[PDB]
C-alpha cells in the first residue's frame, strides 16, 4: 500500500466529466477542474489540462498523467508550506501518506488552517488528533473516506484501506 493505491481507493477512477460531492466538475482520479458551473468553462479547462480536444472523454493513461501531476503537486506544496513542512517531517511514512492525502482532496491552504490538529499531529497526540479532525465540514461531508483517512493518521498503520 502506498500513497497512489490509497488515493486511488479514495477517489475512484472515471473517463467521463463528473461532479463531486460539492459539485464540482472532476474527471479522471479526483482532478478538479472547475468550481464554475458551466459544462463548457469544464470542458474548456479538461483539454487545456489534457493539450487535446477532448469533448468531455479521456483515456485512463490521461487519468493517470493527471494523477501522477497533482500527486506530485500535492507533495511538493507540503514541503513549500511553512505550516505544513514542519509537521510532515516530523512524521513516519504512513502518517506521511495520511496528509499527503488531506492535501490532495482539500488543497494545502485548507489543511493549513487546521491549526489545532496540526499541533496535535507534531506533539504525536494520536487520539486527540482524530477527535479534533472528525470535528469539521471534511468529515461531515465525505465520512467514510474521512475515517479512513483518520484511522490511518491516529494508528500509522494502513489497516482502513485493508
Ligand atoms: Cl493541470
Ligand atoms: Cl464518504
Amino acid at each position: 500500500m502506498n500513497i497512489f493505491e490509497m488515493l486511488r481507493i479514495d477517489e475512484g477512477l472515471r473517463l467521463k466529466i463528473y461532479k463531486d460531492t460539492e459539485g464540482y466538475y472532476t474527471i479522471g482520479i479526483g482532478h478538479l477542474l472547475t468550481k464554475s458551473p458551466s459544462l463548457n468553462a469544464a470542458k474548456s479547462e479538461l483539454d487545456k489540462a489534457i493539450g487535446r480536444n477532448t469533448n468531455g472523454v479521456i483515456t485512463k493513461d490521461e487519468a493517470e498523467k493527471l494523477f501522477n501531476q497533482d500527486v506530485d503537486a500535492a507533495v511538493r506544496g507540503i514541503l513549500r508550506n511553512a505550516k505544513l513542512k514542519p509537521v510532515y517531517d516530523s512524521l513516519d511514512a504512513v502518517r506521511r501518506a495520511a496528509l499527503i492525502n488531506m492535501v490532495f482532496q482539500m488543497g494545502e491552504t485548507g489543511v493549513a488552517g487546521f491549526t489545532n490538529s496540526l499541533r496535535m499531529l507534531q506533539q504525536k497526540r494520536w487520539d486527540e488528533a482524530a477527535v479534533n479532525l472528525a470535528k469539521s465540514r471534511w468529515y461531515n461531508q465525505t465520512p467514510n473516506r474521512a475515517k479512513r483517512v483518520i484511522t490511518t493518521v491516529r494508528t500509522g498503520t494502513w489497516d482502513a484501506y485493508k
